[PDB]
């Protein structure tokens, strides 16, 4: 378990790292 | 629950992304 | 504990920093 | 609690975030 914040940064960061690869695809 | 160090670095994550946007918008 | 989205956001930053590392050395 | 992992990589941020701003300063 996490607090719901740091779940929310985790999705930012993970979301961040797709879109990066996507921007290079 | 997650540690105080992993909430704050969490905020930190959060407000980048804030401000990333306010400052492209 | 952490929740495994925590976690793989996790293992993304320390891989970054591991990463941008490498790419200067 | 966290894992040490999501700790570790929370220290990284935070560092991160106090040299971004001791090179601006
Ligand atoms: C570096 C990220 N902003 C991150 C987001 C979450 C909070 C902390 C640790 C990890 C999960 C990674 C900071
Ligand atoms: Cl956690
Ligand atoms: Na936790």
């Amino acid at each position: 378990s996490s607090d719901p914040l740091v779940v929310a940064a985790s999705i930012i960061g993970i979301l961040h790292l797709i879109l990066w690869i996507l921007d290079r695809l």
